[PDB]
């Protein structure tokens, strides 16, 4: 319901539950979804930008978010830069929050905004450091997650949930802590849900599997196991995902073993392997 | 006002036969229009292609057809459909020991016609342009399945991942020309039934594995960002089947081993070996 009703801006709450002068919103823009922090304006409109950003980073880390992706989201940048790889403010595919304190992470984040102008990228970080920005956590499409980050009341890490992205996020943090044997649920709670899924083409899948000849196209190795019908098991992967508006065509699909298909989603060196395949496989067109 | 979807008849393995046809409507009659075995070996394997058609028609419930001559000479010189009908009786029935012997009956009737009209002595061609009509049926997708076999049904796109797998599995057997596909696929909001899952259970299981799988020995395929070893937790008795979300019903596996327990037929035996090796598990 984003039509006929002028959406009002949400404001980030401090640790005492009190509203900050720091406009924000939760939404999707140009294929990417997350928290859109509004810019520090002329005449001190969003005076608490920096301190509000400190709290967001703080709360993401305590909720188990290790890595994020921050995009430049002022109206000019989105016009003059059409790709997602270029609108991102930081080098590498994922900005990590693990290393340092929330202020240090923020200073750096605010710093990388200065390397942008309205035409494009600058030689030096001379620009403004308090622009409109979009913070993406990969895998997370939940409005309630971002709502809690703005609100300041977070869920406990042990909290059960139906969201599998939210589960993984919490586990990734729980692995670092010493866990005693948890009791669990002998009768787990089922829940009806809606999910968005794309209609896929069996011919594009089937064509890509035949051409592979049952060998993974990233690593050189052959398929791990065989199906009941006798065929080898690989998994077809869209190099430009369908969530990010990619095509369902043979010229951006690739057959991989389960392990490599996982590598390309989550690995620390995932940017190397995705470019590597655009050289090797000549049908793959970016 | 005639419409046509042009095709070649396919065999059971998806190979394009030398037997061009169409799903068309001509003079009110809608059906499969199989082109002639030509003057210079045009449509070489007409008779082969017609056997598949007769086989598929019988497989899909059709026992009766009407066959008209549809050559442009006959069209001109024979002025009613009733005289263009090759067989006596309202229908030609698809019954016999073989589709081939049925085809010989059907083509036997064709010999009783010249290019200009009906022939007193059957001394004519047995391999002519004909329209195979099934009155009552007006589906292109029905005739597409008669023309292309099971390959036309299996090629249909879907959101259902289980059905997408059944179809893909069967399409790997067939020979396939290049698909093209869609450059802007449609997203569907569909209903789903998921379970509320405990992250203490999952995180405990991943800790006690120490980065190695519980059916193959190997380490994690890659180290996840922030240095974690990448494995996947899987419920040995599914939550669908009344499985508990407990440490005694979970195992850590690499993606290869995870898919192996799901999609193999030999998975039902792999499960048994987890109860032997991993003595934590209860059932
Ligand atoms: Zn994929
Ligand atoms: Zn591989
Ligand atoms: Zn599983
Ligand atoms: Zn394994």
């Amino acid at each position: 319901g984003h039509h006929h009703h002028h959406h009002e801006f949400m404001h980030v709450f401090d640790n005492n539950g009190i509203e900050l002068k720091a406009e924000c919103s939760i939404g999707e823009e140009d294929g990417v979804y997350g928290l859109i922090l509004e810019s520090w304006g002329p005449g001190d409109r969003n005076k608490d930008y920096n301190i509000a950003l400190d709290y967001i980073i703080e709360r993401l880390v305590d909720s188990g978010v290790s890595q994020v992706v921050v995009y430049l989201a002022s109206s000019s940048v989105r016009k003059h830069m059409h790709s997602l790889d270029e609108r991102k403010i930081h080098p590498g595919e994922y900005f990590t929050l693990i290393g340092n304190s929330p202020r240090d992470i923020r200073l750096k984040m605010c710093g990388y905004q200065a390397y942008f102008s309205r035409t494009g990228r600058k030689e030096i970080p001379s620009g403004n450091r308090t622009k409109r920005i979009l913070i993406n956590v990969p895998g997370i499409y939940s409005d309630s997650f971002w709502a809690s980050i703005i609100r300041g009341e977070l869920s406990e890490l042990s909290q059960p949930t139906d969201d599998e992205s939210l589960l993984n996020m919490r586990v990734s943090k729980l692995i670092k802590k010493t866990l005693s044997q948890p009791e669990g649920s002998r009768k787990p709670v089922e829940v009806e849900r809606l999910q968005k899924v794309y209609v896929r083409d069996p011919m594009v899948e089937a064509w890509i599997l035949q051409q592979s000849k049952g060998i993974c196209e990233n690593c050189g190795k052959n398929a791990p196991f065989y199906l009941n019908d006798g065929n080898p098991y690989l998994e077809v992967h869209h190099v430009i995902p369908l969530s990010s508006g990619g095509a369902d065509t043979t010229d951006n699909c690739v057959a991989l073993c389960p392990n490599c298909h996982r590598e390309l989603h989550y690995s620390k060196n995932a940017k190397e392997l995705i470019e590597m395949l655009y050289v090797n496989i000549n049908r793959l067109q970016k």
